[PDB]
C-alpha cells in the first residue's frame, strides 16, 4: 500500500516557505482594509469545497446538477451552466456561440474580443449616467450584432428591459455580463438583466462571495441557443470549485445574505456621502451599487498616487479612469472603491463612514508620513475589531 | 461576528445534500480501480492550499510555483497562472498566430491534421510532407492516446526547415517528462504546455513553459494568457506539487509506472488483444478491439461492472463512430500512485481479458468485481 496520510502530509511540515507566504497571507487578508469592489471573502464551506477530493474528477453529476439547480432558482433563469473556469471563459462563450468574427459589438466604458471583434464603446459622460437615447442612436449608427451590458466601473443602475429594447429595434443580441453586480442581484436590491437580455454571464466570487469561477445563465432561449451555448463552453470542469458554486448559491438564498446586501448598499452611500462631505468629487454624484468612482482631477492627483498612498495606510483600492479622463489609462484621475469585503466582515455605516474620512486624510495630505502612519494605526485598530473568519 | 464565516458549521451540517454527493465521490475513488490515462490522486497538501484563504486573494506564492517550475522542467521561463490546460494553449494559439493562420497537429485557425497510421507509429515523412507543403505558422506536437516516443528533435528540425513555431502540449505526459523517463520537449519546442493533474499528479490547471526565447517573447505569453486573475490557492497547489515531484520518490514513481503499464501490454499481448503500435514507451496504450467485434463504449461499461473504470478511444481507421469507437485507452498513473506494482497491474490485467472474453458471463464479471473490492480495500489512496 501507499496510502498518503492526512495528518502525515500538510504543507506547514513540508513547504515551509509556501507555509510562510500562506500564514502572511491570511494576515494580510485581516490586517488590510479591502476596498477593491471585486474583493470579497468567501465562507469556509466554499473553502471546504475547494479543498476536498473532488479535485480527483474527471468530468460527480449530482454536485453539478446542484449549483445548475441553485442558479437557476437564484436568478430565475431556465438555463444555466455551471462549468465555465472563469467570467471571462464564460463571455468567451457567449461570444464564440452567437458572433461571427469580424462582428461589429457595442459595448460600453467611460467615455482579445477587441482583436477578434469590431469593438464600439458607449461612452458614459462626466455626468456619470448612461443616456439611453444616446444609446439608442449608436446602436442605429453602427448595427452591431450584439450589445453587451455590465461595466466594472458604473455606479448607476442599468435599466436591461431598455437595453433590450434597444436591441431588438436592431435585431441585435443582448447579452449582459453580470459580474460586477450578481450578489446584488441575488438579493433583489439590484434589477436581475435574466428576463430581459438574450444571455447573462457572471462570475461567481466577487459581490455572490464564491469561489472563483463562471456562469452562463439564461431564460426564454430555445433549445437550439442552449446547445450552442454548451458547446461553446469546452478541457472538463473544476468539480471542487463547483461544489464551492452549489454552497455559495444556497448561501445566497439565505436572509442573511439579503441583509448583508443592502448593508453594502448601505455602506457605499454613506461612504459616497463622507467624500462628497470632505469636498471630493463622486463620478454621478452618487451611487445607487456597492461600488463607485472619486475624481480627484480637481485636486490634482493621479489615480495611481492616490493608490499607492492609501496602500501605506493599510487601505487597498484600485486606480480607474474617469470620463473623457484627461490622464492616461496607466496613470488615470480616479480610484474605484467598493463595500462588498468590508461589509462581509462586519463594517456598518460608521466605520466605512470614518474609513472614509482617513481616506480623505490621506488624500489631503498626500506626501505627509505623519498622516499616512496615523492612519495606519486607525486601519489597524479597526481590522481588529472586525475579524474576518471568526 | 459574521455568522457566515465562523468556522462551526461545516458542508455536512449546512449542505447534507450537497455533503452526501461529495462523500459518495471519495468512497468511489476508494472502491473502483482507475486506468484512465488522465486521472490521479493528489495529495493532501494540494488539497490543503486549495482548501486555503488563498482562494480571496485579488505572489510570493506565484514565484514559488514559477520557480519551481522552471527547476523541474529545465525551462527559464514558465507562467503558472492559466486555469486549465486549455487555457494554456489557447495563451499560446493567441500570442503566436493571427486568425486565420494555418496549424499542424496529432491525431479561428485553419489546422491541418496530421494522422498516425495503422502501425501507430508517427511517420515523420508524412509530418514534413504537410508541413513543407502548406507551410503552417506553427506545428503542434503531443496527443492523447500515444504510447510511443516522439522525436521532438525531429519536430524542431522540420518546423525550422519552414520558419514555423514547434508548440508541444506535454500534458498527457509531462510527469514522466519531469521525471527524466520520457523524451523531454523542453530543448526543442519554442513553447511548451501541460496540465498540472495528470501524471504531474497536481492540482487541476495548466502551466507554459519555454527556454531560449528572449523577454519580448515571454512578454507576449504572459499578456496572451488572460484576454482575469489566476486562482492563488491552485498556484499554492501547483507550487507544493512541483516540489513534490522534485522528490526522488517521485521519480521511483514514474519509473513504476512505466514499467506497470508495459507489463499490462505484455498481459494484453498475451491474452490475444491487439495494442496500438505494439506496446507502451510510457504510462498508457490503447487496445484495438476491432478483430473481437467490440466496441469501446460497450467493453468500457463491461469493465465498468466489475469497477474497473477505461475510457473508449478511437483507434486508427476505426471502422465505428468516435461516439462509439473500436478502442479503450488505459493508463497507470492512478493504480500505480496507489500502491500496485508488476504483480498487481498483471493479475488486473487478467482480470481485465477474462470480462472483454465473456462480456455476458454474469459469473466471471461478479468474481472479477469481488477481487477489485478486496484490492481496493488493501491500497487505500488516502487515510
Amino acid at each position: 500500500s501507499n496510502a498518503m496520510l492526512k495528518r502525515e502530509m500538510n504543507i506547514a511540515d513540508y513547504d515551509a516557505e509556501l507555509w510562510q507566504a500562506m500564514e502572511q497571507e491570511k494576515v494580510r487578508q485581516e490586517e488590510h482594509i479591502e476596498l477593491i469592489a471585486s474583493e470579497n471573502y468567501t465562507s469556509p464551506r466554499v473553502m471546504q469545497a475547494q479543498g476536498s477530493q473532488l479535485t480527483n474528477k474527471y468530468a460527480v453529476d449530482v454536485v453539478e446538477q446542484l449549483a445548475i439547480d441553485r442558479a437557476k432558482e437564484l436568478f430565475g433563469a431556465d438555463y444555466a451552466n455551471v462549468q465555465p473556469h472563469s467570467g471571462s471563459q464564460a463571455n468567451f462563450a457567449v461570444y464564440t456561440a452567437l458572433l461571427q468574427p469580424g462582428d461589429t459589438v457595442l459595448g460600453m466604458n467611460l467615455a482579445f474580443s477587441g482583436k477578434l471583434y469590431n469593438i464600439v464603446p458607449y461612452g458614459i459622460d462626466e455626468s456619470g449616467k448612461i443616456d439611453y437615447d444616446e444609446m439608442a442612436k449608436l446602436a442605429k449608427e453602427h448595427k452591431p450584432k450584439m450589445i453587451i451590458g455590465g461595466f466594472s466601473a458604473y455606479s448607476g443602475v442599468v435599466d436591461w428591459a431598455k437595453m433590450r429594447e434597444i436591441a431588438d429595434s436592431i435585431g441585435a443580441y443582448l447579452f449582459v455580463d453580470m459580474a460586477h453586480v450578481a450578489g446584488l442581484i441575488a438579493a433583489g436590491v439590484y434589477p436581475n438583466p435574466v428576463p430581459h437580455a438574450h444571455v447573462v454571464t457572471t462570475t461567481t466570487h466577487k459581490t455572490l462571495a464564491g469561489p472563483r469561477g463562471g456562469l452562463i445563465l439564461a431564460k426564454g432561449g430555445d433549445e437550439e441557443l442552449y446547445k450552442k451555448l454548451n458547446s461553446a463552453v469546452f478541457g472538463g470542469p473544476l468539480m471542487h470549485v463547483i461544489a464551492g458554486k452549489a454552497v455559495a448559491l444556497k448561501e445566497a438564498m439565505e436572509p442573511e445574505f439579503k441583509v448583508y446586501q443592502q448593508q453594502v448598499a448601505k455602506n457605499a452611500k454613506a461612504m459616497v456621502e463622507v467624500f462628497l462631505n470632505r469636498g471630493y468629487k463622486v463620478v454621478s454624484g452618487g451611487t445607487e451599487n456597492h461600488l463607485f468612482l472619486l475624481d480627484l482631477v480637481d485636486k490634482n492627483l493621479t489615480g495611481k498616487e492616490a493608490d499607492a498612498a492609501l496602500g501605506r495606510a493599510n487601505i487597498t483600492v484600485n486606480k480607474n479612469s474617469v470620463p473623457n479622463d484627461p490622464k492616461s489609462p496607466f496613470v488615470t484621475s480616479g480610484i474605484r472603491i467598493g463595500s462588498p469585503a468590508v461589509t462581509r466582515r462586519g463594517f456598518k455605516e460608521a466605520e466605512v463612514k470614518e474609513l472614509a474620512g482617513w481616506m480623505c486624510d490621506v488624500l489631503d495630505n498626500i506626501n505627509d508620513e505623519a498622516t499616512i502612519e496615523r492612519v495606519k494605526a486607525k486601519v489597524l485598530d479597526i481590522c481588529a475589531r472586525f475579524p474576518v473568519y471568526a
